[PDB]
């Protein structure tokens, strides 16, 4: 401990079992601060002191995230812009993806979002990223076999060229660099699924300039990618594309109609002819509507429709996407029954 002690080879640490014993300290420290306000305020006084130890792989980041997760009054004031900038800077030198989830979980609490927390993070994510952080998006189509390419820049001032499917295939081969690339890619998709919540336009407009419905759906028609990636693509697609102006929740039952407008005969063929304006909107997700249908075809034939855990993880966000689409008035009454029979087929196969 001359200047300090480093967990790396610079200074002796005697890691592995000793760290296993040490992590109990912060584990029981988190146990103490569960659902107890006074402990939170008592630990809050060390807010400045606890800043430095973050990033030393000593579970200090876990402790600070646990403390900041369940105290909104503490979070709204103690967390500052410089702290977020330091968080961002730590990852670049760390060259590790797992740090990314902690920043994302800051803005989400009690299944809602804090506006000031999202505002202080949107610019702090978009501005430092572009220098060299990795970006890991570079959404350009092969036309712009159609494919998208994941060109990421490392710290060695070098441009890596690789198709998404090829690097995904190499990830299961045993390549650690591509595994970390996919980890950071899924993490940044998860981030991108958070700043766009509950109609805040400090980041939605910027994101929509690169992402498109067909661009994201290109990640829906390929099964080569691991299903966690597609899980991220579905949720970000829902959060940014679906919830935006001008589309809004529709009323199911109408209490006031016009006599002359209603024809003498009403049938399914003319169920909802009052959606002429939204015809383009339906068109730009009509293919998405189709994939929602045949995705259920892909799973009906299974003897156990919930066999694989990764397939289970794939299922939930697609369920959510359709769940939101149906209330957004996207499906005509003819399509509701078509979805209903395939939906009930899964429940029938559940008994097997």
């Amino acid at each position: 401990d001359g200047p300090m002690l480093r967990l790396e080879e610079l200074g002796d640490q005697r890691h592995a079992p000793f760290r296993h014993i040490c992590r109990l300290c912060y584990r029981v420290l988190r146990h103490s601060q569960q659902d107890y306000r006074k402990n939170q305020e008592y630990i809050a006084k060390q807010f400045g002191f606890m800043q430095k130890q973050i990033g030393y792989d000593v579970l200090a980041e876990d402790t600070i995230t646990a403390l900041l997760h369940n105290n909104r009054k503490l979070l709204e004031k103690h967390i500052t812009a410089a702290e977020i900038d330091t968080f961002v800077s730590l990852v670049r030198k760390n060259r590790e993806p797992r740090f990314l989830d902690y920043l994302s979980d800051l803005c989400v609490s009690m299944n809602k979002s804090i506006p000031v927390t999202q505002e202080l993070i949107c610019k702090a994510v978009l501005n430092p990223t572009n220098a060299d952080i990795l970006i890991e998006t570079k959404l350009v189509l092969s036309r712009f076999e159609e494919e998208v390419w994941l060109f990421w820049r490392d710290s060695n001032k070098e441009i890596r060229s690789k198709s998404v499917r090829e690097l995904a295939q190499d990830a299961k081969e045993g390549q650690k660099e591509d595994r970390d690339v996919l980890s950071y890619y899924r993490y940044q998709l998860n981030l991108f699924a958070r700043m766009c919540l509950d109609r805040q336009y400090l980041a939605i407009n910027e994101i929509s300039g690169q992402l498109d419905v067909d661009l994201i759906l290109r990640c829906m028609s390929d099964e080569n990618l691991p299903y966690d990636l597609r899980a991220s693509f579905c949720r970000l697609m829902l959060h940014m594309h679906v919830d935006r102006d001008p589309q809004e929740q529709v009323t199911p039952v109408k209490y006031a109609r016009l006599w002359s407008e209603i024809p003498s005969e009403i049938a399914i063929d003319d169920y909802d002819s009052s959606g002429a304006s939204k015809d383009e909107i339906k068109e730009r997700f009509a293919q998405t509507m189709e994939f929602v249908e045949e995705y259920l075809r892909d799973v009906v034939c299974q003897r156990f429709p919930f066999s694989d855990k990764e397939k289970n993880k794939l299922t939930f966000e697609v369920v959510n996407l359709a769940r939101n689409l149906i209330y957004f008035g996207f499906y005509n009454f003819s399509d509701l029954l078509r979805l209903t029979k395939i939906l009930l087929a899964i429940l029938d196969c559940v008994h097997v």
